[PDB]
Protein backbone atom coordinates (compact mmCIF):
# COMPACT_ATOMS: atom_id res chain seq x y z
CA UNK A 1 0.00 0.00 0.00
CA UNK A 2 1.26 3.52 -0.83
CA UNK A 3 -0.17 7.09 -0.12
CA UNK A 4 -1.03 7.89 -3.55
CA UNK A 5 -4.74 9.12 -3.78
CA UNK A 6 -7.60 9.47 -7.16
CA UNK A 7 -4.88 7.64 -9.29
CA UNK A 8 -7.05 5.74 -12.25
CA UNK A 9 -5.15 2.48 -12.61
CA UNK A 10 -4.03 1.65 -16.49
CA UNK A 11 -2.00 -1.72 -16.20
CA UNK A 12 -0.45 -3.81 -13.46
CA UNK A 13 2.04 -0.61 -12.75
CA UNK A 14 1.09 2.43 -14.35
CA UNK A 15 -1.60 5.39 -13.05
CA UNK A 16 -2.56 8.25 -13.39
CA UNK A 17 -4.18 11.65 -12.12
CA UNK A 18 -5.14 14.99 -13.33
CA UNK A 19 -3.45 16.69 -10.43
CA UNK A 20 -1.32 19.20 -10.01
CA UNK A 21 2.57 17.84 -9.67
CA UNK A 22 3.86 20.30 -7.66
CA UNK A 23 0.38 20.57 -5.51
CA UNK A 24 0.60 16.34 -5.73
CA UNK A 25 4.92 16.03 -4.28
CA UNK A 26 3.47 18.77 -1.67
CA UNK A 27 1.05 16.63 -0.36
CA UNK A 28 2.11 13.19 -0.74
CA UNK A 29 6.34 13.69 -0.28
CA UNK A 30 7.20 10.90 -2.66
CA UNK A 31 10.63 8.85 -2.49
CA UNK A 32 11.46 10.23 -6.14
CA UNK A 33 9.49 13.07 -8.27
CA UNK A 34 10.68 13.15 -11.70
CA UNK A 35 11.96 16.35 -13.57
CA UNK A 36 11.15 17.31 -16.95
CA UNK A 37 15.38 18.03 -17.31
CA UNK A 38 17.02 19.41 -19.77
CA UNK A 39 20.67 18.38 -20.32
CA UNK A 40 22.19 21.82 -18.79
CA UNK A 41 19.33 21.17 -15.85
CA UNK A 42 18.15 24.63 -16.40
CA UNK A 43 15.17 24.86 -14.93
CA UNK A 44 13.40 27.81 -16.86
CA UNK A 45 9.52 26.77 -17.22
CA UNK A 46 7.29 23.67 -17.64
CA UNK A 47 7.36 21.06 -15.20
CA UNK A 48 11.22 21.87 -14.29
CA UNK A 49 10.07 26.05 -14.19
CA UNK A 50 7.03 24.83 -11.89
CA UNK A 51 9.28 22.21 -9.27
CA UNK A 52 11.87 24.54 -9.52
CA UNK A 53 9.65 27.72 -8.30
CA UNK A 54 8.05 25.08 -5.90
CA UNK A 55 11.86 24.95 -3.95
CA UNK A 56 12.27 28.52 -4.13
CA UNK A 57 15.26 28.17 -6.33
CA UNK A 58 16.89 25.88 -4.19
CA UNK A 59 16.67 22.96 -7.38
CA UNK A 60 18.80 25.68 -9.31
CA UNK A 61 21.65 26.38 -7.06
CA UNK A 62 22.25 22.41 -6.35
CA UNK A 63 21.57 21.79 -10.04
CA UNK A 64 24.25 24.22 -11.25
CA UNK A 65 26.79 22.77 -8.42
CA UNK A 66 26.13 19.52 -10.23
CA UNK A 67 26.77 20.61 -13.99
CA UNK A 68 29.77 22.76 -13.14
CA UNK A 69 31.35 19.32 -11.43
CA UNK A 70 29.80 16.86 -14.02
CA UNK A 71 29.11 18.57 -17.07
CA UNK A 72 26.14 18.43 -18.73
CA UNK A 73 23.96 15.21 -19.17
CA UNK A 74 22.57 13.08 -22.16
CA UNK A 75 19.37 13.03 -23.51
CA UNK A 76 17.87 10.24 -22.69
CA UNK A 77 19.54 10.32 -19.06
CA UNK A 78 19.38 11.20 -15.63
CA UNK A 79 20.84 11.83 -12.27
CA UNK A 80 19.66 11.91 -8.86
CA UNK A 81 20.10 15.11 -6.29
CA UNK A 82 17.91 16.39 -3.64
CA UNK A 83 13.88 16.66 -3.81
CA UNK A 84 14.22 19.20 -1.73
CA UNK A 85 10.39 20.39 0.19
CA UNK A 86 8.99 17.82 -2.71
CA UNK A 87 10.65 14.51 -1.98
CA UNK A 88 13.07 12.52 -0.72
CA UNK A 89 14.91 12.84 -4.46
CA UNK A 90 14.57 14.23 -7.51
CA UNK A 91 15.45 12.40 -10.38
CA UNK A 92 15.76 14.55 -13.41
CA UNK A 93 15.28 13.12 -16.31
CA UNK A 94 15.73 14.22 -19.75
CA UNK A 95 13.32 13.34 -22.62
CA UNK A 96 13.84 14.43 -26.60
CA UNK A 97 12.93 17.63 -26.75
CA UNK A 98 11.21 17.88 -30.74
CA UNK A 99 11.05 21.66 -30.49
CA UNK A 100 15.28 21.35 -30.95
CA UNK A 101 14.68 18.16 -33.03
CA UNK A 102 16.01 15.56 -30.63
CA UNK A 103 15.40 11.83 -32.00
CA UNK A 104 11.89 10.81 -30.93
CA UNK A 105 13.64 7.23 -30.52
CA UNK A 106 15.54 8.67 -26.95
CA UNK A 107 11.92 8.98 -25.00
CA UNK A 108 12.00 5.11 -24.47
CA UNK A 109 15.82 5.45 -23.18
CA UNK A 110 14.83 8.65 -21.09
CA UNK A 111 11.83 6.48 -19.56
CA UNK A 112 14.22 3.31 -18.47
CA UNK A 113 15.77 5.72 -16.15
CA UNK A 114 12.20 5.24 -14.08
CA UNK A 115 12.76 1.52 -13.83
CA UNK A 116 15.91 1.98 -11.52
CA UNK A 117 13.24 3.12 -8.96
CA UNK A 118 10.27 1.28 -7.60
CA UNK A 119 7.99 4.01 -7.27
CA UNK A 120 7.83 7.21 -8.69
CA UNK A 121 5.59 10.19 -8.76
CA UNK A 122 6.22 11.34 -12.97
CA UNK A 123 5.01 13.72 -15.79
CA UNK A 124 4.47 12.05 -19.27
CA UNK A 125 7.98 12.80 -20.47
CA UNK A 126 8.47 15.13 -23.56
CA UNK A 127 5.16 16.28 -23.62
CA UNK A 128 4.19 20.09 -23.99
CA UNK A 129 7.02 22.63 -24.15
CA UNK A 130 9.09 19.16 -25.10
CA UNK A 131 6.85 19.32 -27.93
CA UNK A 132 5.81 15.77 -28.59
CA UNK A 133 2.86 13.86 -28.69
CA UNK A 134 1.37 12.94 -24.90
CA UNK A 135 -0.34 10.08 -26.34
CA UNK A 136 3.02 8.29 -27.90
CA UNK A 137 4.30 9.31 -24.73
CA UNK A 138 2.10 7.30 -22.43
CA UNK A 139 2.29 4.42 -24.62
CA UNK A 140 6.33 4.45 -24.52
CA UNK A 141 5.81 5.21 -20.45
CA UNK A 142 3.63 1.90 -20.03
CA UNK A 143 5.74 -0.45 -22.75
CA UNK A 144 9.18 0.70 -20.70
CA UNK A 145 8.76 1.42 -17.28
CA UNK A 146 7.99 -1.62 -15.43
CA UNK A 147 8.35 -0.15 -11.57
CA UNK A 148 5.00 1.29 -10.10
CA UNK A 149 4.80 5.24 -11.94
CA UNK A 150 2.16 7.35 -11.03
CA UNK A 151 1.46 10.20 -13.58
CA UNK A 152 0.31 13.35 -12.90
CA UNK A 153 -1.23 15.16 -16.47
CA UNK A 154 -1.90 18.98 -16.02
CA UNK A 155 -4.13 19.62 -18.71
CA UNK A 156 -7.58 18.07 -17.63
CA UNK A 157 -8.84 18.37 -21.23
CA UNK A 158 -5.42 16.46 -22.17
CA UNK A 159 -5.87 13.91 -19.24
CA UNK A 160 -9.48 12.97 -20.33
CA UNK A 161 -8.35 12.61 -24.08
CA UNK A 162 -4.98 10.04 -22.63
CA UNK A 163 -7.88 8.32 -20.76
CA UNK A 164 -10.33 7.61 -23.28
CA UNK A 165 -7.77 6.88 -26.23
CA UNK A 166 -5.56 4.52 -23.97
CA UNK A 167 -5.48 1.03 -25.66
N1 LIG B 1 1.90 17.69 -15.16
C1 LIG B 1 2.32 19.07 -15.05
C2 LIG B 1 2.18 19.67 -13.83
N2 LIG B 1 2.56 20.89 -13.69
C3 LIG B 1 3.09 21.63 -14.65
C4 LIG B 1 3.24 21.15 -15.89
C5 LIG B 1 2.84 19.82 -16.09
C6 LIG B 1 3.06 19.29 -17.46
O1 LIG B 1 3.03 18.05 -17.72
O2 LIG B 1 3.31 20.16 -18.32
Amino acid sequence: VNSFSGYLKLTDNVYIKNADIVEEAKKVKPTVVVNAANVYLKHGGGVAGALNKATNNAMQVESDDYIATNGPLKVGGSCVLSGHNLAKHCLHVVGPNVNKGEDIQLLKSAYENFNQHEVLLAPLLSAGIFGADPIHSLRVCVDTVRTNVYLAVFDKNLYDKLVSSFL
